[PDB]
């Protein structure tokens, strides 16, 4: 038993991390087969980053302007091209540690693991959710751009995120691995604001089911509610509306615990209207919304990856 | 910016994880050079695990009773011996992925990363603290024994923990890598209770400094307090006493923020006596105590590992 925010083992990604330097900018790249992927603002200087024209900037660059460091082994760049907001640096060596991988784009509400990196060297690993407003609440300092987010399915790494920037509220924005930003953001050093967020309702319910499975039961009750009446309360407390597909996704967790989904909604309603009265749930005094139903099933059942 | 519970990159440990099967028991082993380390209760059956005599049980075993699986490659056991509560299985192949390592024993209050494993395959990674009562609040299911806890210093892995068992309260107990239990526990399936816990005071203060560095300032105040007067309040709220060495350890974080250690103690005093009044600190509605001063400095400064 126990429930703990859990990242995927990072080994398969650690072997893809390299350092990319151009001029005065150093950041991380992702080395798969004979291509290194990295944020395109590596071609910029400081007075470039205020209002850059990246096509213009790139045509003035040379293969030899890009210094790629794979540990203490230098990789010669033999081609370069821009794909949306990422650079693709074609190198003369295929990464012998390339895992099976896919480039996927995730949905708000979904989680992934982040391998934070500096100077091409992994620093730590942690779990993040994509917020409804397409930001993530990460931990990123200068030099961390090019760190990636990912999920692992047996032996296949599904890369979903590359880090590019921090917004004024301290939250983080980036792209998928095809270089397309999550949310209405641009890779320019200007005033951009996140947009209003909401709480991921289906995830809170998943986490309540994780709590029951682990023996926290105090918030349960005999009451029930209809889906429509629950959603009237959700809107009040800035929670996302619950759909029948969410109810279906929660089916297995309902069946394991014997607590009907709409019954757990009645529990959530009471928690929203009353607070917790000084009690905790799975060691938290807040309703947690960054665990998906799959995250709960994986951890409360123990799936691995080889 | 941002502050997030962060594990070390797990790659160096992933390459040491193997599967050990004896009779009907399967668990994980740690393969370093030509030795596999694993919990000694792998030699047990169910009616062994109630009150086992492990010397007796081991003399009845054979090298060939131990099936060691390194992925899909079987390792022949050529010797076996017991060291306290761990088994050392001498195998005919040295692990070519053996990192530089040390076996260290940690202190309550210290943190480490856990690579949870099943059937020799890594499942997830997360950060844990050793509680003052020598338990850890982990996430472990059946088959997870032999998973290890560790810290990484540049390129050296300091193994500090091997998982053995879950207590009735849902917390977890295990040994150092020399097989000596943390706390007053034995590897027997009997009634053992954790012992009363306390809150790690120096870590809470470190986390308050992480909050200030990240812009949470509402809990600050002009008040101050003496170390003695703070400790009168700590004892009331079941917090550990603060020592001058804790104050010294917090010195660098004090200097960075310009907030004297004893001033932050006055803030903690107020938080203990008043609660939070519906506010949060670093996304938490509880005072968090599983970040060390070193964890805060590493993350709020960005140290890596190669
Ligand atoms: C890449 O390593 C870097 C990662 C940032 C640095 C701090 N935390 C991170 O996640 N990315 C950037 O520096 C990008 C890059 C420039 C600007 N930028 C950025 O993150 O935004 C900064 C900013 C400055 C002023 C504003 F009005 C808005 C945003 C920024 C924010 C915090 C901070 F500590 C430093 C810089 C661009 C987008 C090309
Ligand atoms: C090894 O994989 C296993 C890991 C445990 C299983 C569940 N969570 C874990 O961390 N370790 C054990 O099974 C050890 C092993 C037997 C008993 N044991 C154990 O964890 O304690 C169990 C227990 C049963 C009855 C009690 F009165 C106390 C303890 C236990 C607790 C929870 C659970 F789901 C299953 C079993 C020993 C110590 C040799």
């Amino acid at each position: 038993s126990g429930f703990r925010k859990m990242a995927f083992p990072s080994g398969k990604v650690e072997g893809c991390m390299v350092q990319v330097t151009c001029g005065t900018t150093t950041l991380n790249g992702l080395w798969l087969d004979d291509v290194v992927y990295c944020p395109r603002h590596v071609i910029c200087t400081s007075e470039d980053m205020l209002n850059p024209n990246y096509e213009d900037l790139l045509i003035r660059k040379s293969n030899h302007n890009f210094l790629v460091q794979a540990g203490n082994v230098q990789l010669r760049v033999i081609g370069h091209s821009m794909q949306n907001c990422v650079l693709k640096l074609k190198v003369d060596t295929a990464n012998p540690k390339t895992p099976k991988y896919k480039f996927v784009r995730i949905q708000p509400g979904q989680t992934f693991s982040v391998l934070a990196c500096y100077n091409g060297s992994p620093s730590g690993v942690y779990q993040c959710a994509m917020r409804p407003n397409f930001t993530i609440k990460g931990s990123f300092l200068n030099g961390s751009c090019g760190s990636v987010g990912f999920n692992i399915d047996y032996d296949c790494v599904s890369f979903c995120y590359m880090h590019h920037m921090e917004l004024p509220t301290g939250v983080h924005a980036g792209t998928d691995l095809e270089g397309n930003f999550y949310g209405p953001f641009v890779d320019r050093q200007t005033a951009q604001a996140a947009g209003t967020d909401t709480t991921i309702t289906v995830n809170v319910l998943a986490w309540l089911y994780a709590a029951v499975i682990n023996g926290d039961r105090w918030f349960l009750n005999r009451f029930t509610t209809t889906l429509n009446d629950f959603n009237l309360v959700a809107m009040k407390y800035n929670y996302e509306p619950l759909t029948q597909d969410h109810v279906d996704i929660l089916g297995p967790l309902s069946a394991q615990t014997g607590i009907a989904v709409l019954d757990m909604c009645a529990s959530l309603k009471e928690l929203l209207q009353n607070g917790m009265n000084g009690r905790t749930i799975l060691g938290s005094a807040l309703l947690e919304d960054e665990f998906t139903p799959f995250d709960v099933v994986r951890q409360c059942s123990g799936v691995t990856f080889q």
